[PDB]
């Protein structure tokens, strides 16, 4: 299987910068995983990296279609698989920056996929009620459900044991099974890494990124797009455009709209963080404790094994 680096994380969380730094230390090339950066003309609302910021590193999947064009998880897979081969073929390191759960797993595994806020409380509450249990008592508990998991996971690795107990309690199904199928249907020798952070910092940064976008001409952009008739298009329905279109007509106030724009952005970021934790096995880097350089070292240590 071909080596592939995957760096997911919320918008402007450093995933983009980190990708380039990794690309510069291992002469690789980046494939944009964002399903919006594919449209030309939509640069501000999508946090599209500029040619200058790319620092020479070549990027793909950016400005490859017009707004009225259609895109999808598989469309991304078809194009990404070709680039990942071409890249490796030229002795380089294929790196995908960004992307959502669907787009990423659809690309990583060859299987058809298959979450209520209530279970969030039940599972979390029940887990916090499991903090009491010693290392072995909690292991026994895991054994009762997933024999295969508790079998190999040593009782002193509380982390992996909770992850298994956590997964079960939510989906109510086999955990060691997702492991198996994902382990066999995997197309690449993936090094999946994600940038994490507390909901507090996350939500605060998002509100701040929405302020900057407005300050950089986001509204002016949706104006040029809506004027070019690109309205009614799938792209114009993405968070950051669908909220502003109404205010351009005068049906909603800028204040109220922006209020909804920062909200949809917060919910979206959350939903994406949730998915990457309950479906993927990502090596999370806590952004609230590491820096661009510190992260590049965590990855450098991980890469000094694959070799």
């Amino acid at each position: 299987k071909p080596f592939l680096i995957v760096i997911v994380g919320p918008t402007a969380s450093g995933k983009t910068e980190l990708s380039i730094e990794v690309a510069k230390k291992f002469n690789g090339e980046i494939i944009s995983g964002d399903s919006m950066q594919v449209y030309q003309g939509m640069d501000i609302g999508t946090a599209k990296v500029t040619t200058e910021e790319m620092e020479g590193i070549p990027h793909y999947m950016i400005d490859i279609l017009p707004p009225d064009a259609s895109f999808s998880a598989y469309e991304f897979k078809k194009r990404a698989e070709k680039y990942i081969k071409d890249i490796t073929r030229r002795g380089k390191v294929p790196i995908i920056a960004g992307g959502t759960g669907l787009y990423i797993q659809s690309l990583l595994y060859n299987y058809a996929f298959e979450i209520s806020e209530d279970k969030m409380k039940q599972v979390k509450l029940k887990l916090k009620e499991l903090e009491h249990l010693n290392n072995n008592k909690l292991h026994e508990y895991l054994a009762s459900f997933d024999k295969e998991s508790a079998k190999d996971i040593h009782p002193n690795n509380r982390k992996r044991v909770l992850r298994a107990i956590e997964y079960y309690l939510k989906t109510k199904k086999l955990l060691s099974s997702r492991k198996k199928v994902q382990q066999f249907t995997e197309n690449y020798d993936t090094l999946l890494i994600g940038i994490e952070m507390s909901r507090e910092t996350l939500y605060l940064r998002i509100n701040k990124r929405v302020d900057i976008m407005l300050g950089h001409g986001l509204f002016n952009e949706v104006q040029h797009l809506v004027e070019q008739g690109f309205e009614a298009s799938q792209s114009m329905q993405a968070i950051g455009y669908k909220e502003l279109v109404p205010v351009i007509k005068g049906n909603i106030s800028m204040e109220n709209a922006v209020e909804k724009l920062k909200q949809h952005s917060r919910q979206y970021a959350k939903r994406q963080l949730t998915w990457f934790k309950n479906k993927m096995n990502v090596h999370w880097l806590n952004k609230e404790r590491m820096s661009l350089q510190m992260m590049l070292d965590e990855i450098t240590t991980q890469i000094n094994k694959r070799s």
